[PDB]
């Protein structure tokens, strides 16, 4: 944890960068599950805690009130507008397709998959 403020953040298909207020870069693999490798500027970043606070603050931000709307941005790699669902496949503003993903239920993480030809 920290009294910090995240000054930056930005996403990627392949993870979110945020850069804090102390100049810490942090490089994680959103959502967090056990196969997420997280940094801490450029070594790697083993406080779950602060990964998970980060992430909170990341599920405020891309998701708005919806969560699930920051979990598909992670899953689609950029900050969606809106979505819709149906039968289990989750389309979004810009027509992007994803279904809940393999681990989701394992992990107990709400994760997703971005399914192009579902």
């Amino acid at each position: 944890a920290g009294s910090m403020k995240l000054l930056n953040i930005k996403i990627n298909e392949f993870a979110v960068t945020a850069n804090t207020e102390a100049g810490d870069e942090l490089y994680l693999q959103l959502p967090h599950t056990p196969d997420s490798q997280h940094s801490i500027n450029h070594e790697p970043l083993d406080d779950d805690d602060f990964v998970k606070e980060v992430q909170e603050i990341c599920d405020e931000y891309f998701g708005k009130g919806d969560r699930t709307m920051a979990r598909l941005s992670y899953a689609g790699g950029q900050a969606y507008d809106s979505y819709t669902e149906e039968d289990g496949v989750y389309t979004t503003n810009t027509g992007d397709q994803f279904v809940e993903h393999s681990y989701a239920d394992y992990y107990n993480v709400e994760v997703y998959c971005k399914a192009d030809l579902v």
